[PDB]
């Protein structure tokens, strides 16, 4: 049993910083066992793929990988932003413990076989700072 988490449930970074780095932490007490979420940004205040990356991809958590770390990249646009912010959500969890990718209900899972530790919102509140004048607006 693994359950993926976010260790924080907001991040914030620079715009120009390039990429954010999150963390996602799993707990369960100890499992080598090759446990996938997958993940991908949410648009919500902005648009990913115009403003920063959507990063879609799979959090491949191995032996040893008690914890991960996902990025996600920050596109070049330049307008007056303001806690222009994006949602990371997790879904799709699938486990590794047969030789098959397709792991029939084997309990190595998340809960019951998929759930998240968190929202699952991990809020990227990206730090224009360009032209960020923002108000602090309570999520
Ligand atoms: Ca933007
Ligand atoms: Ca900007």
């Amino acid at each position: 049993v693994s359950k993926i988490f976010f260790e924080q449930g907001t991040y914030q970074c620079l715009e120009n910083c390039g990429t954010v780095a999150l963390t996602i932490i799993r707990r369960g007490g100890d499992l080598t066992n090759t446990v996938f979420v997958d993940f991908r940004t949410e648009d919500g205040t902005a648009n990913a793929g115009s403003d920063y990356e959507f990063t879609e991809g799979t959090v491949v958590f191995k032996p040893g990988e008690t914890q991960k770390e996902i990025r996600v990249g920050i596109i070049d646009d330049d307008i007056f932003e303001e806690d222009e912010n994006f949602l990371v959500h997790l879904s799709n969890v699938k486990v590794s413990s047969e030789a098959s990718e397709d792991g029939i209900l084997e309990a190595n899972h998340v809960s019951a076989l998929a759930c998240l530790g968190s929202p699952s919102t991990a809020t990227v509140t990206i730090f224009d700072d360009d032209h960020a004048g923002i108000f602090t607006f309570e999520e």
